[PDB]
């Protein structure tokens, strides 16, 4: 089984793929997902979203050793995207970027596993 250090490297690879990704315009897809919305500016968000999460939290979990599997990080990516697609609307940039983050994450997860299988 993967050591904590080996797992950390894998999770860091997955996170980096998300945070460096750009749209055609050159804008970072991850920009609005790094930190949760301000509680002062978005009290509606916190009334609506049961378990908020951002990339800062996910990064902290990677650094602290709180994930014990890749699947555990995947569940948090699912949550991140689901929340964004609940608060914002289909066709909005945040909604689109949430789906983009999910695609980037799952593609990289598949690639990492594929390499492990030979």
């Amino acid at each position: 089984g993967s050591s904590p250090a080996y797992l950390k490297e894998i999770l860091e690879q997955l996170l980096e793929a998300i945070v460096v990704a750009t749209n055609p315009s050159g804008r970072l897809i991850s920009e609005l997902f790094q930190k949760l919305p301000s509680k002062v500016q978005y009290p509606d968000y916190y009334a609506i979203i049961k378990e908020p999460i951002d990339l800062k939290t996910i990064a902290q979990r990677i650094q602290n050793g709180s994930y014990k599997s890749i699947h555990a990080m995947a569940k948090d990516i699912d949550l991140l995207a689901k929340n964004a697609k609940t608060y914002n609307e289909p066709g909005s940039q945040v909604f689109k970027d949430a789906n983009s983050i999910k695609k980037i994450f799952y593609m990289k997860k598949a690639e990492i596993e594929h390499h492990e299988m030979a």
